[PDB]
């Protein structure tokens, strides 16, 4: 299933990717991520990681 907890480095990635290319977008974000689906990452961003 899902791997270990987020990390501060994995949560980067996500921020950066979604400054770059803008909310949404899982699919995108996803393939970089390669440890989160689309669904975490969604999640990821939709509950603390929401900055923007």
């Amino acid at each position: 299933l899902i791997k270990g907890p987020w990390t501060k480095e994995e949560d980067q990635r996500v921020i950066e990717l979604v400054q770059k290319y803008g909310p949404k977008r899982w699919s995108v974000i996803a393939k970089h991520l390669k440890g989160r689906i689309g669904k975490q990452c969604r999640e990821r961003w939709h509950n603390h990681l929401n900055p923007e």
